[PDB]
């Protein structure tokens, strides 16, 4: 079998490493891929924005199985062009991946099926929801409606931050449509994990949970990012939790989807944040999630292009988990998340610690070499028996692969380490 990954970050080589490791598969192309991928995925210069040029690519070359890495192409219907083409293809169609893709939606939603989240309120009007911050007060969260781009969540501590919120996303239309509507939502603490799981129809599936550090510098003090690293498993959130959760949560999400003809199928991530009141949501997204997927992928036993093939055919799924842990550390580009530097030479990133991976998110061949090609650039994660092991194991690769121009975050999976004793 060939198999299509399409996408260009660490993800996306996370997935092409899983598949390649596979005995059904012949050949992994990724679309477009990037350059630390090329033992995994032989390259393929379609960029995914170019669904007609993927359909038509794949529809040629025998593609058994596509993998569809990135959410927009998910949201903007990549999946129903595929199947359109009479293609195999994994992942929600534009119906479904609305579930991601207006938050409003997903918040009616759970609404509607008494599905945990915080208490909310949705608005078109600046005024109106600038009376309802005034109302509610402060801490309060703004939230765009539409993709964003990740950077359109704002918790506010102040009600002139939530206003100020308000005026860029409606009075200002900071990101277009996408913020044409706004999710005020109560302001949660405590753990915060992500649960994805194998979706189709009602069948769901659970993945082992992961964490990430969702800001910049240490302390987890800065801007935010798009991911800082992740580890797996979470050892201070039970089994039972994450069974609950599963049971409360995702299985009903699975369900209400199916009965408002938006049936799902595709990777459906939880972000949960575990309250004093239990597992409440904090949103949905309709793919596997970066950093997350890093350290989730290598400890499935499974092969995955198996698992993903028995879902969509419509047999037993047998996924198993591996007991080892994995941890994850993300290189970034000086600048990040704000402007950031690109062309900045890192060498060979290749460390020579054993039991390593570094998955590459922005990173472009050039001289022998890499150059840093984006934001975050390099996702050292490491495996092991337990936690602090691999967590121990990432920092000397981290310490190895590491090169001028970069930074990151020695105390990765030191909080949650701590907090599990
Ligand atoms: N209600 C909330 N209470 C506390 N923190 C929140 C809340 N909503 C979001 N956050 C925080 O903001 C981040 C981004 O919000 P999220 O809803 O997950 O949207 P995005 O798709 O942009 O990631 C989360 O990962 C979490 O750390
Ligand atoms: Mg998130
Ligand atoms: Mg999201
Ligand atoms: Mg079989």
């Amino acid at each position: 079998m060939n198999v299509l990954i399409i996408g260009k970050g660490g993800r996306e080589h996370t997935l092409a490493w899983k598949a390649a490791q596979s005995s059904l598969v012949e050949n992994v192309f990724a679309a477009p891929g990037n350059d630390g991928m090329a033992a995994s995925a032989q390259l393929v210069n379609i960029e995914e924005s170019d669904h007609a040029g993927l359909v038509s690519f794949a529809k040629q070359n025998q593609v058994g199985l596509t993998i569809v890495g990135p959410e927009v192409p998910l949201i903007e219907g990549l999946v129903d062009e595929f199947e359109k083409a009479g293609l195999h293809v994994f992942g929600p169609s534009k119906a479904a991946a609305i579930i991601e893709g207006s938050k409003q939606f997903a918040k009616d939603l759970m609404k509607k099926y008494d599905i945990p989240t915080a208490e909310y309120e949705t608005f078109t009007s600046f005024d109106e929801a600038k009376a309802y911050v005034q109302e509610k007060g402060a801490p309060i969260v703004i939230k765009a409606d539409g993709l964003a781009a990740g950077k359109g969540v704002t918790v506010a501590m102040t009600e002139e931050e939530a206003i100020a919120c308000l005026h860029d996303f409606l009075e200002d239309e900071k990101f277009g449509d996408a913020s044409a509507s706004v999710v005020i939502e109560e302001y949660l603490s405590g753990e915060e994990f992500s649960l994805m799981a194998f979706v189709k129809g009602e069948k769901v599936y659970p993945m082992v949970i992961a964490q990430d550090h969702k800001r910049a510098f240490d302390g987890d003090k800065g801007p935010n990012t798009g991911g800082m690293g992740a580890y797996s498993p979470v050892p201070q959130i039970s089994e039972e939790t994450v069974r609950h959760a599963v049971e409360t949560i995702v299985k009903p999400a699975a369900k209400a989807m199916v009965q408002e003809g938006r049936s799902f199928t595709g990777v459906l991530y939880a972000g949960l944040m575990l309250t004093e009141n239990g597992s409440k949501v904090i949103e949905f997204n309709a793919r596997f999630g970066d950093p997350e997927t890093q350290v989730v992928l290598p400890r499935m036993e499974s092969d995955l292009v198996q698992v993903l093939l028995d879902l969509l055919d419509d047999k037993e799924v047998d996924l198993r988990w591996k007991d080892t842990a994995a941890v994850s550390v993300v290189l970034a580009s000086e600048g990040y998340p704000e402007s950031y530097a690109k062309g900045t030479p890192i060498g060979s990133l290749a460390a020579e610690t054993e039991q390593v991976v570094v998955f590459h998110a922005g990173t472009k061949a050039e001289g022998g070499e890499f150059v840093t090609n984006g934001g975050r650039v390099a996702n050292v994660t490491a495996f092991d028996e337990t936690f602090e092991a691999a967590r121990d194991r990432v920092y000397k690769a981290v310490d190895e692969i590491f090169k001028p121009g970069l930074f990151f975050r020695k105390d990765i999976g030191a909080r949650a380490l701590k907090a599990a004793q």
